């Protein structure tokens, strides 16, 4: 996948985990991961402008706080990206959106709590593939910031 191609091209350490998707957090369940280590990747539209997306990476059981997310990227408001807008921009389907190797690279923000883990797990770009990666190494590839972007 473009995500794994990218990590191999940049020589970034990672472990590839594979599970049979039976065709929310399937990866945490099938790989037996603590939930708070399993992260999902969401895209938002800056001021609701579906051509100006940004990427947010947060534990799958957390909820994205939109006001926090808009502050983290210095915009007045964000709305969730429409499905087609997220798919055309990233080249992935929901269920398989990786923060890595998106067709269009956009600014990325990882929730702060990622830093409490030696490694985290993010989508590898298709259902059934999970990339285990140190959070600071993820942030280094993507130029990402760590910021509180979640509720509770």
């Amino acid at each position: 996948t473009p995500a794994i191609d990218l990590l191999k091209k940049q020589k970034i350490p990672f472990i590839l985990h594979t599970y049979d998707h039976d065709p929310g957090d399937e990866a945490a369940e099938k790989l037996g991961i603590d939930p708070n280590r399993s992260f999902k990747t969401l895209l938002v539209a800056e001021n609701g402008d579906q051509k100006k997306l940004a990427c947010f990476v947060l534990a799958t059981a957390n909820m994205l706080n939109l006001k926090k997310a808009a502050k983290s990227i210095g915009v007045k408001k964000v709305e969730m990206a429409d499905k087609d807008a997220a798919q055309k921009s990233t080249g992935y389907l929901v269920g398989g959106i990786s923060p890595l190797g998106q067709k269009k690279r956009v600014k990325t923000v990882i929730n702060s709590t990622a830093l409490e883990f030696e490694t985290i797990y993010v989508s590898g770009g298709k259902r059934g593939l999970s990339v285990e990666i140190a959070p600071q190494d993820l942030a280094k590839v993507l130029g990402a910031e760590f910021t509180d972007i979640v509720d509770e």
